């Protein structure tokens, strides 16, 4: 049904999810010229030293590496976040060219890629209850420039000529998610939104101001993925962003400046 293309993407998805033009949408463009640094928000708190990730997984529009999410082991909290919040999977948008591919911008400014680490509100009981609450979902966004490798990203790279297809998954076990974040966990947070259908109004959105660095070789790989499924016409994962939506009356808070 809905993907990236010309036929069904971003400016179709309305007509199966009408949610698509509600109020609470992500992306968006993070003006840093608007957003408020709040002093009482609190410094974010990272913990996947238990991080126990399983497996990778081609779904037709991203890849995916997924977690054992069925303890507290990789968790996120603290920043604007009221509970505890357990990592489940991570996935990343890119473009076809160097010069596009986030989903958020930053002051009109395209990354090439952004890495998004989905987790869910302990509070829910399990991810998909989670995903149908307004405070269940807390979306980590890293932005990706092209420069310097990233070593830690490497260990996924080498695997996706094993899942070039929708469905191909593969084994991924003992990955660890702490490599592929920057120095700083300076955020911008902001209330929103899934960026991909069903588009549900359930995401606090933590963005990370400082973007990792990948080589042009990491994303040039990213992008012989394929969005079709083994036997059928090969179609490049690529451009699997949607572009910013309307604000609305919503404000993005800092945790910095
Ligand atoms: C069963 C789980 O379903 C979904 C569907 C859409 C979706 N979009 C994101 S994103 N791009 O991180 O806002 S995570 C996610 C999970
Ligand atoms: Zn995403």
């Amino acid at each position: 049904h809905w993907g990236y293309g010309k036929h069904n993407g971003p400016e179709h998805w309305h007509k199966d999810f009408p949610i698509a033009k509600g109020e609470r949408q992500s992306p968006v463009d993070i003006d840093t010229h608007t957003a408020k640094y709040d002093p009482s928000l609190k410094p974010l708190s990272v913990s996947y030293d238990q991080a126990t990730s399983l497996r990778i997984l081609n779904n037709g529009h991203t890849f995916q590496v997924e977690f054992d999410d069925s303890q507290d082991k990789a968790v996120l909290k603290g920043g604007p976040l009221d509970g505890t919040y357990r990592l489940i999977q991570f996935h990343f948008h890119w473009g076809s060219l160097d010069g596009q591919g986030s989903e958020h911008t930053v002051d009109k400014k395209k990354y090439a890629a952004e890495l998004h680490l989905v987790h869910w509100n302990t509070k829910y009981g399990d991810y998909g209850k989670a995903q149908q609450q307004p405070d269940g979902l807390a979306v980590l966004g890293i932005f990706l420039k092209v420069g310097s490798a990233k070593p830690g990203l490497q260990k996924v790279v080498d695997v996706l000529d094993s899942i070039k297809t929708k469905g191909k998954s593969a084994d991924f076990t003992n990955f660890d998610p702490r490599g592929l974040l920057p120095e700083s966990l300076d955020y911008w947070t902001y209330p929103g939104s899934l960026t991909t259908p069903p588009l549900t109004e359930c995401v606090t959105w933590i963005v990370l101001k400082e973007p990792i660095s990948v080589s042009s070789e990491q994303v040039l790989k990213f992008r012989k993925l394929n969005f079709n499924g083994e036997g059928e016409p090969e179609e490049l994962m690529v451009d699997n962003w949607r572009p910013a939506q309307p604000l609305k009356n919503r404000q993005i808070k800092a945790s910095f400046k």
